């Protein structure tokens, strides 16, 4: 549609990859009403598509996501954050069954960082930071920020970057874990180009067990994701992609998905 | 009170940080009976306070923590362990509210570990050192050795540290994800005040529910763990340093927190 | 026994150390039926011999193990796959109380990868290259290629790795905390081995309660975790290796453990 | 709306009972698309209301549900089930923050109980009968009737009537607990309107928190379960109708609750 | 010491069981401080005492227990509520070993049943309703209202009981599965001085083991509990009382227990 | 093979049914090792036979199973149970995929219990009794008296029964959730004959999957419970059964299964 705070469009070979740019260079790309209810649109809309088989999350050459705008819900009281149409639309990120890679080519605090950490795929240039800087406003995350931080990066940088609002560079990021590749501040929606298409190349039934399978591991124990893995993995037996992928490795040939 | 194994005082940028140093050179600050009594009066005191915001824990420049005395506990039996006399007074680092910041020095083998890992933030000095001897005595961990250690540096390196008891290096601790920052042994514990220092000078009760949410990951899954962190940001709205904050960023302005 | 696919040997100081090498350079260690059966009847010997104290589980120089042979699963259904013989004896490698030490070397695909994270402590060399590429022919892991990859190294890495099939150094393994050491690929076997033995220098049964409370990081809360940890180290003080060693702790000499 | 297949009002004193009545006589009330997306479409109207507080769902005088249409669901095949829009719009029933009433009053067979069983309270007929199925057509419940149900009345009971199919009556449900009361056919419905205007006739923000700390007890443990029920109860202390509640306790009167 | 609100007492065979009484007949035994304060102290010299192997707790012949004193927290905020001055010293009652024995008279509503389902043993009498009547002041349960409620009792009847405050005879509780076993409320005292002595009869670390294994059934998964419960049976050979038993069972005579 | 303490044999229509029976009445079946050997030996021949769709587990007609042989584990000590020689192959019964029906005659104490308990359904006679005597010598239940019972019935019945030994009838356990249905102790042995000819008349791949599903209750939460049960459902559209009942119902005839 026409969408004024985002940009989404079709890129990448054969138009397989849908890129969704906060185009917004006014306020660090603030995440208010409209530009969350555009990027939900935009993600319904891509993954009710056929032809997307991945979705890139990217900002700014300058910040990718200051967060949620302060200075609309700072006028809200109890009653109005625990039941009202403030804040609610924001699990819609982790609803998608389509790969979401998160493409952080500047600053990433506040809900920055936890749209960053919802997705599967953390691409960050070497000019990106990360923090949470709501200790500094007398607030807390609320979408992942003391959650999926600790378990991905460890609980005494989770607890530093929580109570004092420190920023952490690229480096620091991929050494403790939150990212899984850092590439340079032009060429990173190349490279989150490149990798949308190596997921989509593949059958879209078995990525998504996959990323169930993946996603399993925060919210199941060790032996019943196993039992689950060995569900899904015999379940994965019904369809034809499967076969096609055996009989290339046997005749050493290009397995031909037909997302069956 | 006059304590004889440790020394408790009030130091920090208007008196705000409780420094508690490990004294105790002869026997590498050995985790006795009377150590832990006043370790744990000495916490109650600074939590019962109003003016400490934070707590910074720190040894000796040769070794931090030793562990418990092995002379104690060498003839004890079966049923000497079950009677709640001998070793039950060590979750109530766990239990305080405030954070609590461990300065690592020298030699961290056994409880040293453990009572570093039950904190919030792990800071270590240049030449130290972590293990889990107690494989080489014939004993096991019991204050979480075998748990936060396995959940923050892995698997694999874990279970190498608790089979052989090999020392790592900090470096290999920040690599791993076990401490956050590095920083020399005659600056550490500068380094550890300022960063109390920038904890004590936030809102107590949003610093207390952020260290709850941060907590909550290693106790619950990730769908739960997120709505908790949804309800206690919901209910941040009912405190008035969030509106402070919120008005400060808004005008762009210091925002003073009055702990309400 | 008279084995076909595998070298099973009694190798280290004393005769305390059990290697099986997979010794088929025809086909990358392929696991199939046989080479599985003779594994799980060499660990079940190993187990059941009290001389073994660890395991070290390694591969070829070109490749430690490609995974499960693709030609025998090709003409498989969804019928034939749930109920029947086929690809069920996998979790036997995490049902045994000894340590196993898995030295991978070369390529580490699908099943290899997941029967090295499947160890306690995991060694690899300079020239390792750990992947899942089972999305490239339209399957998904199936014995923990999900699970405690994502719980061992991260969330972005594992999904990466999942929906693309990239190859990983060790080097970054060891950054991300997928492996512990990072040997030449020429001694990596004597480290092996040397590990195995200062495994098996201490009581057996104190090793197995360890090994036990690790694997309880993946199972259990860390309030239920420290629990049990607390109950296990409670019920170390009935076994005669543990006094045996607080007083040769105490009277600064060797300590004689003798298994009991 | 123009409703089809089910009958949504307002009864109740004061219009603050919604009561949605599944009109299909001809057909058991089977659970078609087009009366799933009804239901649901009455529910959200429900939510968005201000006016009532409390849901009641009820079926025929003979069958309340019996299930998904088996005819439409017959000609599909895995990918059909699991990369479509089929049998999808089913957890929208537990996504509702107002109580809802379940009153069976006849045949509740597959996804009737299901439906019954995803409510708060749970009231039966005296010719009410539930059971699975499921078992008899060689599918199984997917919605709840394996893990609701085994969890409010018994592993015995449960894999009785999932293995078996055999019915239950209202005094063997009201034994084991799977319904609370047992009403006659003919003043079922009022007793369920009676029950939603003394549920619409408190605070809807603590009725709301209360069924999220019930809803709590299935998918948490109980150190973690208390700790969120003592959070949501010092939470409470925000509202305003909590303090005229207590001052009409303290002055002996009725308390005249504003829904804030 | 000399309570006012409370009665302690050394009551049964031996002076082997520990009978609080509640005596507060013109406020239906409110909980304010100086009772729980006077009831964790009682709790605690019951504890520390060897003597007594099981604690009795019993209210009054009118009520057992109305709950806390509203009529204390009525002029209470947010800030004062989330402080540690206010409604905090609530789990001692879980914090205890030996087994409690809750003895029901009268109205148990709100902490009443509470505090009675935080014990082991639950006896009520001809004359016992149980109820949670916080919802009709704008209140929720805090203390186990909903957690223990809900996984005991049921679903469907914990959530009209809460959003209802509708009261339940104990006939009804004991169906459920709420209480165990229905006395005279005349007698009902001695029944539960009788199944105290029956529990202090026996050894009391293996009472304890035994406690923690029924407790550890709502914390963990049912594989964990299992081997979590076949470890603590394999600790218990380490003790005197086990074999002593065992031998009296062979012998044919009475188990004279040592506790040891 | 020539079973000594119980016998196995292929009862109900066209031999579909595995009974075995327990023949031990000189010590009220105790379960010995030789006795769990022939029992799991049987199990296995029963889950590897292709006839049988359903075991039935049947006792003495005084007592059904009186626990392990306390003569045999009397002198024990703490180093003989953490080894791999006594009182292991326990857990056979919960590893078979095909169901057991438990009928219980008689005295079931102990071990008895708790073999019930780890069944799918439980038949118990007019004179059948259930309790936990391990506290009368000195020990506690290890394979679910703590867990399951716990879970089916409540925590203060548990509790009671496990700390007391009392016994409690067939009406009780029935009430509370212990047992399915009660039956004649003369006309058991044939009422868990039908059951199983009722379960084993349907596909067995279905029965296998509805029986995971139902276990899957006490391992997982609510969420992930209903996900899984989901997956499952979508996967049972790849077999045949499902369709050809499917179709059977559409056309109102018998389903005739084909166990694909
Ligand atoms: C469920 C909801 C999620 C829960 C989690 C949350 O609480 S989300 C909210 C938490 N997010 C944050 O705390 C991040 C706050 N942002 C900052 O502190 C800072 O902007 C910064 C660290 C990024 C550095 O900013 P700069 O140094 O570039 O300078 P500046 O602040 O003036 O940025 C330029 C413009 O961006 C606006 N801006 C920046 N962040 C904003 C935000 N989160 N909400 C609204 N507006 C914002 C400024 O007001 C300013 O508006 P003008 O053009 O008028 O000058
Ligand atoms: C809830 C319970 C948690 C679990 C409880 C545990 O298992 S804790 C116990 C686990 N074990 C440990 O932590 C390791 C024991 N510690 C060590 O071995 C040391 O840390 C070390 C590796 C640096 C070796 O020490 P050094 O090379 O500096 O030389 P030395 O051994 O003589 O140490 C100096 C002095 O400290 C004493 N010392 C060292 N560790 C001690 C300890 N845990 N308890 C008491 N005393 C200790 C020595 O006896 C000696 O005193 P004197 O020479 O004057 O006699
Ligand atoms: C419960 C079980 C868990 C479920 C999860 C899984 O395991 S699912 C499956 C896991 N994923 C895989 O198995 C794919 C593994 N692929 C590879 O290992 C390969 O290394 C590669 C395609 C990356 C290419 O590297 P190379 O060129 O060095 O190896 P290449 O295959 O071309 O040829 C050398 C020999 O490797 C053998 N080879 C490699 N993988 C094999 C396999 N899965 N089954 C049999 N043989 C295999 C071939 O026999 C081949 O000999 P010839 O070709 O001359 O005959
Ligand atoms: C995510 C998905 C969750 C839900 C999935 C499930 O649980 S699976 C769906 C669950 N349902 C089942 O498994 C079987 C459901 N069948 C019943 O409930 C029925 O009550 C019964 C057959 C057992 C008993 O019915 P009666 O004997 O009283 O009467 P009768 O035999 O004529 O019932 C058939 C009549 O009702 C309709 N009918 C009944 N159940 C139906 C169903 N599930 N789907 C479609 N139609 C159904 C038929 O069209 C038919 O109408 P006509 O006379 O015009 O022919
Ligand atoms: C973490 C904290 C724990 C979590 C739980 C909570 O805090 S929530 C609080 C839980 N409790 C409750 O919600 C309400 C408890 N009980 C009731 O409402 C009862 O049903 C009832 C008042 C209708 C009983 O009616 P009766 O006819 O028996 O007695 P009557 O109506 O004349 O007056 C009540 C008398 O008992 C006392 N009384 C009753 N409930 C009381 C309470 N919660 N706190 C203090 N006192 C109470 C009053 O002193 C009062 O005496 P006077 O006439 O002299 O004044
Ligand atoms: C996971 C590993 C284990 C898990 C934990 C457990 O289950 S430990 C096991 C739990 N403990 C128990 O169940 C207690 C055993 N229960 C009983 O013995 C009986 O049921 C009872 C005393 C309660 C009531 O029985 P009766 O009065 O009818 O008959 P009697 O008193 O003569 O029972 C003893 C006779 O049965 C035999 N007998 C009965 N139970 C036995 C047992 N568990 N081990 C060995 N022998 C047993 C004796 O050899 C003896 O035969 P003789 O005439 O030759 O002398
Ligand atoms: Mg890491
Ligand atoms: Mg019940």
């Amino acid at each position: 549609a026409n969408f004024e705070y985002i940009i989404a469009e079709k890129r990448g070979k054969n138009n397989t990859v849908g890129l969704i740019q906060l185009n917004r260079p006014k306020a660090l790309n603030a995440l208010c009403d409209g530009l969350i209810d555009e990027l939900n649109q935009a993600l319904k809309t891509f993954e009710e598509d056929p032809a997307v088989g991945a979705i890139v999350l990217t900002g700014g050459d300058k910040a990718f996501a200051a967060g949620a705008d302060i200075k609309e819900m700072q006028n809200l009281s109890f009653q109005d954050c625990y039941s009202s149409k403030f804040l609610k639309h924001w699990d819609h990120l982790t609803q998608v069954k389509k790969p979401v890679i998160a493409a952080v080519n500047g600053y990433a605090f506040g809900g920055g960082c936890e749209l960053a950490m919802m997705c599967d795929i953390i691409y960050a240039g070497e000019k990106a930071q990360f923090a949470q800087p709501e200790i500094l406003i007398g607030t807390i995350p609320g979408a992942g920020g003391t959650q999926r931080l600790t378990r991905a990066v460890g609980k005494s940088l989770a607890m530093e970057m929580v109570l004092t609002g420190d920023r952490i560079s690229a480096q620091d990021a991929k050494q403790a874990g939150l990212v899984s590749k850092i590439c340079p501040v032009e060429t990173l929606v190349e490279e989150a180009i490149q990798c949308a298409e190596k997921i989509a190349s593949n059958s879209k039934i078995v990525v998504a067990m996959a990323k169930e399978s993946v996603n399993a591991a925060f919210e199941m124990t060790l032996t019943e994701g196993s039992k689950l893995e060995k569900k899904l993995f015999y379940s994965t037996f019904a369809t034809d992609d499967r076969k096609e992928g055996m009989t290339a490795f046997v005749e050493k040939r290009k397995a031909n998905f037909k997302d069956q």
